[PDB]
């Protein structure tokens, strides 16, 4: 496992103990070998929960949401899928790991995508070792894998909007359910519905995922209302999941815009991952999952792929050489490596763009390629009428830098800037130069 050209896909079932068993076993070894080691979290969360399981081991923690005080004599680092890609791309030193462990390897956001392709690539050359975690690896075609205790599976048609009738197991069931949407909008208002009918309700998304997940914790509830992100490790103590088996797919159309199509059916390892949340505690047997949809393979296409892309091509590897995606998924998406390849200052731009910025890896590109600056907003105003960001019906405004209020109208249209009242309030900040 742990010798140099070789890449190990640890895929023991949901609940298994990748993280909490096998995990410590790999560092310990990798630490008596004199292995200068990376553990890749896909969350803080996640990060959190594995310093829990790594107590008493010396590992650095290159994050905030672990308080511990590092000796500097450490030589495992453990850090998020997102902040290795970061370090990757920015001008900072990143040692040349000989083993590489990925948690939730699963992950199909664009930096961790990136994270795999580079990792692989290493292995691949011979430089490197590395393992990936995930019971879903890419390209699975079973969404019912194994668990700890039996599961009652029940094919149903689940509410996607507020109901007054028609769904009575959903309320009257007495215990905890982790409910699967395919967007915060579609969450918002099915927890207006259960909070009117007397239900205490959580909400989760990637933006406000590590605040509202102490909540689960913290306090009673019924429900939690979660998008994509909870398929990433989040555990809960649950009775109950109902999946929707629908998501929002970022597709870009003509080259030139990029739209949320849908909300069409998850992947087979999306549905693997929603279900796997229940059916973990060998004492409870017969946990609920409840599915409103079948599978399909809609990562095809997906934008994240080509936005993998990007990142890659901006990530020195060794000389001309450019990093392959991980062989598994490599077909998702039609491009040519190197495509996306820009000089120093404006892949510089690049990346503050995407760190400082907050945009989405596509729109960043398309700023920084266009050979504008940072804090040139002009780009924001500049873009057709058909580009008009609407708010509540009638189209946004901001306050420019200049002191002049305008229309929001940006010359590359993203639909995740604005695709809820968080995203575009954001992007309106952007534009205004707030940032
Ligand atoms: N899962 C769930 N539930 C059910 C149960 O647990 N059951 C049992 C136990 C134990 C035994 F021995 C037998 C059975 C409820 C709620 S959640």
């Amino acid at each position: 496992m742990l010798k140099k050209k070789q890449l190990t896909v640890l895929d023991l079932h949901p609940g298994a103990g990748k993280t909490r068993r096998v995990l410590p076993e790999i560092v310990r070894e990798a630490i008596k070998k004199r292995l200068r080691t990376v553990i890749l979290a896909p969350t803080r969360v996640v990060a959190a929960e594995m310093e829990e399981a790594l107590r008493g081991l010396p590992v650095r923690y290159m994050t905030t949401a672990v308080n511990v005080t590092h000796s500097g004599t450490e030589i495992v680092d453990l850090m998020c899928h997102a902040t290795f890609t970061s370090r990757l791309l920015q001008p900072i030193r990143v040692p040349n790991y000989n083993l590489n462990i990925m948690d939730e390897a699963h992950f199909t956001d664009p930096s961790s995508i990136a994270a795999r392709g580079y990792i692989s690539t290493r292995v691949e050359m011979g430089e490197a070792a590395a393992i990936f975690m995930t019971a879903t690896p890419p390209g699975t075609r079973d969404a019912f894998p194994d668990s700890n205790s039996p599961i009652m599976d029940t094919e149903v048609e689940v509410p996607e909007r507020a109901w007054s009738s028609g769904f009575d197991w959903v309320t009257d069931h007495s215990g905890k359910t982790v409910w699967f949407v395919p967007s915060v909008r579609n969450g918002n208002e099915i927890a207006a519905c259960l909070t009117k009918a007397g239900k205490r309700v959580i909400q989760l998304s990637r933006k406000t995922f590590e605040t509202e997940f102490q909540k689960t914790k913290n306090q009673e509830w019924d429900f939690v209302i979660t998008t994509d992100i909870s398929e990433m490790g989040a555990n809960f103590k649950a009775d109950r999941v109902i999946d929707s088996r629908r998501c929002l797919k970022p597709v870009i159309l003509d080259g030139e815009r990029v739209i949320l199509a849908g909300p069409m059916p998850v992947t087979h390892a999306s549905a693997a991952q929603r279900r796997g949340r229940i059916g973990r505690n060998p004492n409870k047997p017969g946990d609920e999952y409840m599915y409103g949809g079948g599978c399909a393979e809609t990562d095809e296409g997906h934008a994240h792929w080509l936005e993998a892309r990007m990142l890659l091509d901006n990530i020195y590897l060794q000389d001309g050489l450019i990093a392959s995606l991980y062989r598994p998924e490599a077909d998702k998406v039609a491009a040519i490596e190197g495509e996306f390849k820009l000089r120093t200052e404006q892949r510089k731009t690049f990346v503050e763009l995407m760190k400082r910025g907050d945009l989405p890896v596509w729109l960043a590109y398309q700023v920084a390629s266009a050979g504008i600056t940072y804090t040139d907003r002009r780009w924001c105003f500049d873009g057709t009428t058909n580009n008009t960001i609407m708010e509540d019906s009638v189209p946004a405004e901001v306050w420019t830098k200049y002191g002049e209020k305008r229309v929001l109208k940006p010359r590359w249209m993203d639909a995740r800037v604005c695709s809820d009242h968080a995203a575009l309030k954001s992007f309106k900040e952007f534009a205004a130069g707030k940032r």
